[PDB]
C-alpha cells in the first residue's frame, strides 16, 4: 500500500508550552488585590440613582473588560429591572446598547425601540449618519437579531457605510475601536480574544478610563492566563507522552490550536477540568479525521469504523498497527474521563460523548465511500451526513462532561439535536465548505458542499457560495433566538454552543482554514492569549 505524501505544516510552537512554573507569590498578590478591586466594582454596579445610559455603559465596559463573570447576579438583576421598566425615550447609542445587552442576556426586548430612528419606509434616518457612537452601537446590535427583527434589516448596511466613511478622521482610540468592530463584531467574536483587544488597544488608551476597572481587568486577565498556561502545559505533556507526532506523522499536529478552541468555549477558572477534557477530545478526533482524509485505505477505514462502533479493546487485532495506536488511545481517554468524574459520581455521563463519537466516525466513513465512488449527493443527503462530520454535535456534548452542574436532563436535551445546536453545526459546516471548496476540489473531492449545491440547484459557484452564506445568516438568527428566555436548559449550557459558533467565525475569518494553517489568524491569538501578558 502506497500512502499519500504528507503535506501538513508542523506545529509551529515546539516545546515552548511544555513547562510552565507559576510564580505563586505573584499569583497570590494578584488574587489579593483583585478581591479588593472586585468589591469596589460591585459597589459601582450597585450604586443608586444612576442614569440609564451610565448604567448600560458601565455594564458594557465591565463585559468588554472580561471581568463580568464575577458579577453575573448583579448584572442580571440590573438588566432585568431595565427590561421590565421599558424606558423608550433615549438617543440611538443608548437605545442600541440597551437592545444588544438585553438580547444577549436573553431578555426579549422589542425591536420597536428602533422605530423612532426610522422613516415611514422602515429605513434608518440618514440624519443619524453623523452620530458615530450611535452608529457603532447600532452596528454591534445589528448582529443579535432573530427572525422576528426584520425591522433591523437595514441596520448593518446603514451603520457600516457611515462608520467606514467616518473612521479615518476619528480621534484615538475610538478610530481603532470602530476599525476593529468593522473587521470583527463583538457578538460573534471569541470572548477572550475581544477582551484582550479591548483592554490593551482601547480601554488602556481612553482618556476617560476608570482606573479601578482597568487595573482589575489587567490583573484578572493575567491571573487567568497563568491558569491557562498551566492547563496547556499539562495538556502538552499528555500529547507529548502520546507521541503521535512521530508514530502518526500523517496527522495534523495541533494540540495548541485545539487548546485555543477549548479556551474559546469557556475561559473561566471553574471550567478548568472541562477545558482540559475538551481539548483532549478535539485533539483525538482530529487524528481520526486525518486518518480518514489523508492516509487510511478503504478496507482499513471500514475496519476502523466497525471497531469504533463495537468499542472494545478486543477489536484492536482487526486493525493495522498504526490504527491500533489511535484506537487504544481513544478507549483509554474515555476510561480516563470515567475515573476523572468518578468521585463526583458523574462517570455514567461519558456514554453520551462516546455515542456522538461513533456518529462522527460512521459519517466520516460515509464521506470516504462517497469520495471513492465519485458520488455527488443532493444537498439534503449531503447535509444529513456532513453536519455531524463538523464534529460539533460531538464537541458540544463533550463540553458538558467537565461541567459540574450538567445533569442527565441537560444531556437528554442535547441528544435531541435542539435548534440552537443544529444552528451552530450548520454555521461550522457552511463556513468551512466555503473556505475549503477550492482546495478540496483540487484533491478530487466531488462531494464537497459547494459542489453538491451547484449540481443540485444548477447554479454557479458564486450563487452556491451565496446560498451557503444565507444558511449561515439564518443559523445565527436561530442561535440568537435560542438564547431568549425562557431557555430550555440553563444559559450555562447554551453559551458553549454559542461559543462554538464564534470559534468558526474567528477561525475562518477572511475565508481561510485557520486550524490547518494557523500562521495567519490563530498564531496571533495564541500569542496574545497564552504567551504575552498584558503590560501593567
Ligand atoms: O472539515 S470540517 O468537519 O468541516 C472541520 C473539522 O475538520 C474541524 N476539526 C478541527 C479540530 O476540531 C475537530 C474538527
Ligand atoms: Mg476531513
Ligand atoms: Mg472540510
Amino acid at each position: 500500500i502506497v500512502r499519500p505524501v504528507a503535506d501538513f505544516s508542523p506545529s509551529l510552537w515546539g516545546d515552548q508550552f511544555l513547562s510552565f512554573s507559576i510564580k505563586n507569590q505573584v499569583a497570590e498578590k494578584y488574587a489579593k488585590e483583585i478581591e479588593a478591586l472586585k468589591e469596589q466594582t460591585r459597589n459601582m454596579l450597585l450604586a443608586t440613582g444612576m442614569k440609564l445610559a451610565d448604567t448600560l455603559n458601565l455594564i458594557d465596559t465591565i463585559e468588554r473588560l472580561g471581568i463580568s463573570y464575577h458579577f453575573e447576579k448583579e448584572i442580571d438583576d440590573i438588566l432585568d429591572q431595565i427590561y421590565n421598566q421599558n424606558s423608550n425615550c433615549n438617543d440611538l447609542c443608548t437605545s442600541a446598547l440597551q437592545f444588544r445587552l438585553l438580547r444577549q442576556h436573553g431578555f426579549n426586548i422589542s425591536p420597536e425601540i428602533f422605530s423612532k430612528f426610522q422613516d415611514e419606509n422602515g429605513k434608518f434616518k440618514e440624519s443619524l449618519a453623523s452620530d458615530v457612537l450611535g452608529l457603532l452601537n447600532l452596528y454591534e446590535a445589528s448582529h443579535v437579531r432573530t427572525h422576528a427583527d426584520d425591522i433591523l434589516e437595514d441596520a448593518l448596511a446603514f451603520s457600516t457605510i457611515h462608520l467606514e466613511s467616518a473612521a479615518p478622521h476619528l480621534k484615538s482610540p475610538l478610530r481603532e475601536q470602530v476599525t476593529h468592530a468593522l473587521e470583527q463584531c463583538l457578538h460573534k467574536g471569541v470572548p477572550r480574544v475581544e477582551t484582550r483587544f479591548f483592554i490593551s488597544s482601547i480601554y488602556d488608551k481612553e482618556q476617560s478610563k476608570n482606573n479601578v476597572l482597568l487595573r482589575f481587568a489587567k490583573l484578572d486577565f493575567n491571573l487567568l492566563q497563568m491558569l491557562h498556561k498551566q492547563e496547556l502545559a499539562q495538556v502538552s505533556r499528555w500529547w507529548k507522552d502520546l507521541d503521535f507526532v512521530t508514530t502518526l506523522p500523517y496527522a495534523r499536529d495541533r494540540v495548541v490550536e485545539c487548546y485555543f478552541w477549548a479556551l474559546g468555549v469557556y475561559f473561566e477558572p471553574q471550567y478548568s477540568q472541562a477545558r482540559v477534557m475538551l481539548v483532549k477530545t478535539i485533539s483525538m478526533i482530529s487524528i481520526v479525521d486525518d486518518t480518514f482524509d489523508a492516509y487510511g485505505t478503504v478496507k482499513e477505514l471500514e475496519a476502523y469504523t466497525d471497531a469504533i462502533q463495537r468499542w472494545d479493546i478486543n477489536e484492536i487485532d482487526r486493525l493495522p498497527d498504526y490504527m491500533k495506536i489511535s484506537y487504544k488511545a481513544i478507549l483509554d481517554l474515555y476510561k480516563d474521563y470515567e475515573k476523572e468524574l468518578s468521585s463526583a459520581g458523574r462517570s455514567h455521563i461519558v456514554c453520551h460523548a462516546i455515542e456522538r463519537m461513533k456518529e462522527v466516525v460512521r459519517n466520516y466513513n460515509v464521506e470516504s465511500t462517497w469520495f471513492i465512488e465519485g458520488y455527488t449527493p443532493p444537498v439534503s443527503e449531503y447535509l444529513s451526513n456532513a453536519l455531524a462530520t463538523t464534529t460539533y454535535y460531538y464537541l458540544a456534548t463533550t463540553s458538558y462532561l467537565g461541567m459540574k452542574s450538567a445533569t442527565e436532563q441537560d444531556f437528554e436535551w442535547l441528544s435531541k439535536n435542539p435548534k440552537i445546536l443544529e444552528a451552530s453545526v450548520i454555521i461550522c459546516r457552511v463556513i468551512d465548505d466555503t473556505a475549503t471548496y477550492e482546495v478540496e476540489k483540487s484533491r478530487g473531492q466531488i462531494a464537497t458542499g459547494i459542489e453538491c449545491c451547484m449540481r443540485d440547484y444548477g447554479i454557479s459557484t458564486k450563487e452556491a457560495m451565496a446560498k451557503f452564506q444565507n444558511m449561515a445568516e439564518t443559523a445565527w438568527k436561530d442561535i440568537n433566538e435560542g438564547l431568549l428566555r425562557p431557555t430550555p436548559v440553563s444559559t450555562e449550557f447554551l453559551t458553549p454552543i454559542l461559543n462554538l459558533a464564534r470559534i468558526v467565525e474567528v477561525t475562518y475569518i477572511h475565508n481561510l482554514d485557520g486550524y490547518t494553517h494557523p500562521e495567519k489568524v490563530l498564531k496571533p491569538h495564541i500569542i496574545n492569549l497564552l504567551v504575552d501578558s498584558i503590560k501593567i
